[PDB]
C-alpha cells in the first residue's frame, strides 16, 4: 500500500543521481545491468542488481521480462524507466499493470497523445503556448508542402513528429531539397518511428535552446523548479547547459513557469519532465517539446532549489502533498558540462577505451555527478557519456571563473574527453555574455567556431544446479582453480 | 593594494584553497613549500613555487628568511599568511610590511590590538557585547582564583591568554585546587609563548559555542554572512560545523549580528571576519572572541549568500566596495565536516600515515576540499587533520540523509578517518532534529556517551558470484587446502 522498494531501471549516470536519492529516501534501492558493465560504478553502487545480460540494446535493455523478473525476485513494487529506454512505452505501460506494479511516468493513455507533436502543438497553442504557427495538417501529401514552401516561405522544416535524439530532425534550405529532403525524412520516419507523420513549419535562422522543469501532485497542485539555457548542441546532440534564465523577460520567464503548470493540468499531468523552448536571434520565443522525463542535466534544482525531484515522485507515489510551495528564488550561474568519450581533434568522433583517471574537481562551487569510474572501460555500444561537471556561481562570469580554475584542473587519463572544447568556449571572445545579452546560438558549432584542438594519440561461466524441482542458474568467473 | 602576484606562505589546507580563488580570479599565485609536502595539490597548482629545504615545520614554513628568498626568487608582491603557523605571531607581519609587499588583510595594529585573549574581553566590553563575567587582568598568582572564586561563586575555568593554533586550558572545582592545575598550565603556558598570564571568567553549565560568520568594509559597510553552531566538543576542541545556527528566533539572531557591528567599527575593522559566542541549551547568548583569519568553511558561507569571501579583499585592495550592503537571511541549509586521521573506536589515538585510497564524494548536495590525493603520504609531524565534506539540503534532517549516504561513499584507506563518528553523529537522535532543538554541548560527549566505533590497526581471495542473476561479493582464504 506504500512505496518501500523501488527499481530504478537504468544505468550510470543517471543511475546514480536515483539510487543516492532512494538511498537519502531510505528505500529499497535496485539496479540492472547489460553483460559488459559487470564491472561498472553504476552496477556496484545500488543495494542490488539484477543481470539483463546481453551485450547490445536490442538483447538487452529493449527486452521487457528481464525487468519483470527482477521485479518479481526482488518483489520490487515500482519502477521507475529513469530516461530513454522504457519512459514512454505503452505497451510496458501496462504490462506493469497485468503484473500488478505502480506505474512512475505519464499517463498511459496520454504516451500516445504526447507524443504526437501535431496534435500535442494543436494542445500548445491552445495552451497559449508560445510557437512558430505552422501548418495545421500533417502532409497530405508533398504538394502541400509546396504550397507552404510558397505561401508562408521557406526554410521549412520536414520534421518528424515522433522523432529525437536528433532522428528526422532535417530541414529543406531550398525547394530542390524540398522534395529528397520529404521522401528521406518519410523513408527515415516510416522505418525510425513506424509513422510517417512529420510536419511543416518555420525553421528558425539562429535560435538557441532553454527549458523548465516541472512538478505536481495527485492531490492536485503543481510548482517550477527553475529556467536554463542548453545553447551547445552539434549533430543535434546537447554538448553545453546553463541556468538560470540568463536573458529572457519577466513576461516570458513568467509564461514559462506558469504555462508548465497549464500543460500540466490540461493534459491532467501529475509527474515531471522537462519543458523544452527555443530563442530566436531577436528574442523571441518559441514551444519545442515536452521532455517528459528527467534529463541528466537537472541537478542544478538541488543548488538553486533543493528538491529531490526523484523524492517528489515518491511523495506522489505515497500520494503525500507538496511541500515545497514558495519561490525558491534562484540565486548565482551554473553550467553543465556532458563528459563524452570523444575525440575534438577530429570532429568529436567517439573512440572505446579504458579511462586511468577521471579527475573531478573539489573546493566550492563544482558539484559532479558520474556514471563512469577511475579504472573504467568504455565501448559504443551504449550511449558515450560518463558524467556531469555541474559548476556554479554568484553570477554568470563568476561561475566560468570557478570553471576557468575547475576545468583547467579537470582531466581525464587513458582515453578521449571533450574537456578541450568545454575550455575553449570558456574562453574564445563570442560566448561571453554581458549580463542581458550574448550573440551565440544553434548551429554556431557547425561553422562560426574554429577548431584547433590535436587528436589524442576469459569468458563467465553458468552451472545450473536444482534446489528441491527448482532449476536454478548461477553464474561464475571462469577463473577459480 | 592593487594585486599583481600573489604568494601564500603557508602548508595545507589554506593553500590550494588560495590558489583555486585566485586562478577563479585570474591572478597569479605563488607557493613556497616543504620537503614532506611538496607534492600537495596547492604546490602543484601554483603558477611557481619554490622548496625550502626542511623537513618539519620549524626547518622548513616557519623559517622568515627563506620565505622571503622564495619571495625574491619567485618574484611575488602580495602577501597571503594562511592559517596554522605563524597567524598570532604578528611581528611576521611586521616583516612583510617592512619588506613593502601588499598584506591580503587587516593591518598589523588591527592584530596587535586583539592579539592577547586578555583584551578579547576589554574590546567586547567597550563594543558593550554580552560577555561573561571575569577579570580585566589575568592571573597574577595564586590567591586570585581563590578570592575570585570565593564569592563568584565555584566551578571555575582557568584559561590562556594567548590564542591561536596552541594553547593551554584547565578547570577547577574548588578553592584547595587550583594552584596545582594553574602551575601546570603555567608550565605549558611558558613552553607555548613568550608571556606568563592566564584568564578566567567563571563558568557555564550548558555552553554551546557560537559564532557570526561576518564580513565588514573600510566604506563602514556590514554583511553578517552567516551563523554557526559548534555543540558537539571533544576535550575541549571544535569538530562540525553548519551554515547557520539552529533553533532560535530573531531576537537572539540579532545579538549576533548587532555587537558585532559595533566592535568592527570601533577598531575599524575592514574585510571579511568572525566574532565567536559562546550560547547555551536555554538559548542564552554572550559574545566570547573575534576571528580575524577564519577556519577554514568558506563554500558554504559563499554559496549561501552568492559572495567569493577572497576576492572581495581584492576589490578592496583595489579599493572596491562589498557588493551586498543589506543583511541577508540564511538561505536553506548546510553542513561541513572535517575528517581526521584517528581511531575513534580507541579514544581517538592519532595516527597519520599514507592515503593509499581516497575515494571522492559525488553527486548532489555535496561539495569536497582536499589537502592530498590517492598514493599521497602524511609527513610524520604534521596534523592528524585530512579533508573536508560540504552537505546542503533545506534543513538539517535533510542534510543529514544527505551525508549518511555521502559520508560512506567517502572511501578513504592507508590512514586513519573519522568518517564513522561522522556517520554516527550524522544519525544520531540527539545531533538530528525534527527541528525544534538539540541537547548536545561541549562536555556532554566526553563525559557521557558511548563511543562504539571498531579503531584502525594468511591473505585473502576475492571473487563475484551471482545466484539467481543477483549479484554478490565474495571472499574467502587465499591459502586454502583443497
Amino acid at each position: 500500500s506504500k512505496i518501500s522498494k523501488v527499481l530504478v531501471a537504468n544505468r550510470g549516470e543517471i543511475a546514480v543521481r536515483v539510487i543516492r536519492a532512494a538511498k537519502d529516501a531510505g528505500l529499497a534501492s535496485v539496479a540492472v545491468y547489460a553483460e559488459p558493465d559487470a564491472d561498472a560504478p553504476h552496477v556496484r553502487l545500488a543495494d542490488e542488481a539484477f543481470a539483463l545480460g546481453g551485450q547490445t540494446s536490442a538483447e538487452s535493455y529493449l527486452v521487457f521480462e528481464k525487468i519483470l523478473d527482477a521485479a518479481e525476485k526482488s518483489g520490487a513494487n515500482a519502477i521507475h524507466p529513469g530516461y530513454g529506454f522504457l519512459s514512454e512505452n505503452a505497451d510496458f505501460a501496462q504490462a506493469v499493470i497485468d503484473a500488478g506494479l505502480i506505474w512512475i511516468g505519464p499517463s498511459p493513455q496520454s504516451i500516445r497523445d504526447l507524443g504526437d507533436k501535431v496534435t500535442a502543438r494543436h494542445i500548445a497553442a491552445r495552451a497559449k503556448a508560445p510557437l512558430v504557427p505552422g501548418t495545421p495538417d500533417p502532409v497530405k501529401d508533398a504538394d502541400e508542402v509546396v504550397a507552404f514552401a510558397k505561401e508562408h516561405g521557406v526554410p521549412v522544416a520536414i520534421k518528424a513528429a515522433f522523432g529525437g535524439g536528433g532522428r528526422g530532425m532535417k530541414v529543406a534550405r531550398t525547394l530542390e531539397e524540398i522534395p529528397e529532403l520529404f521522401e528521406s525524412a518519410t523513408r527515415e520516419a516510416i522505418a525510425a518511428f513506424g509513422r510517417g507523420e512529420c510536419f511543416v513549419e518555420r525553421y528558425l535562422d539562429k535560435p538557441r535552446h532553454v527549458e523548465a522543469q516541472v512538478i505536481a501532485d495527485q492531490h492536485g497542485n503543481v510548482v517550477v523548479a527553475g529556467t536554463r539555457d542548453c545553447s551547445l548542441q552539434r549533430r543535434f546532440q546537447k554538448l553545453v547547459e546553463e541556468a538560470p534564465a540568463p536573458f529572457l523577460t519577466d513576461a516570458q520567464r513568467k509564461e514559462i513557469h506558469e504555462s508548465a503548470k497549464r500543460i500540466c493540468k490540461e493534459a491532467g499531468y501529475y509527474g515531471a519532465g522537462t519543458v523544452e523552448y527555443l530563442v530566436g536571434q531577436d528574442g523571441l520565443i518559441s514551444f519545442l517539446e515536452v521532455n517528459t522525463r528527467l534529463q541528466v542535466e537537472h541537478p542544478v534544482t538541488e543548488e538553486t532549489s533543493g528538491i529531490d525531484l526523484v523524492r517528489q515522485q515518491f511523495k506522489i507515489a505515497n500520494g503525500e502533498p507538496l511541500d515545497i510551495t514558495e519561490d525558491p528564488t534562484p540565486r548565482g550561474h551554473s553550467f553543465e558540462f556532458r563528459i563524452n568519450g570523444e575525440d575534438a581533434g577530429r570532429g568529436f568522433l567517439p573512440a572505446p577505451g579504458p579511462v586511468t583517471k577521471f579527475v573531478a574537481p573539489t573546493g566550492p562551487g563544482v558539484r559532479m555527478d558520474s556514471g563512469v569510474e577511475t579504472g573504467s572501460v568504455i565501448g559504443g555500444q551504449f550511449d558515450s557519456m560518463l558524467a556531469k561537471l555541474i559548476v556554479t556561481g554568484a553570477t554568470r562570469e563568476e561561475a566560468l571563473e570557478r570553471s576557468r580554475r575547475a576545468l583547467a584542473e579537470f582531466t581525464v587519463e587513458g582515453l578521449a574527453t571533450v574537456i578541450p572544447f568545454h575550455r575553449a568556449v570558456v574562453s574564445d571572445p563570442a560566448f561571453i555574455g554581458d549580463g542581458e545579452k550574448f550573440d551565440v546560438h544553434t548551429r554556431w558549432i557547425e561553422t562560426e567556431w574554429n577548431n584547433t584542438v590535436e587528436p589524442f594519440t576469459v569468458p563467465r561461466q553458468t552451472v545450473v544446479v536444482e534446489v528441491g524441482g527448482r532449476r536454478l542458474e548461477v553464474s561464475l568467473p571462469g577463473d577459480l582453480a
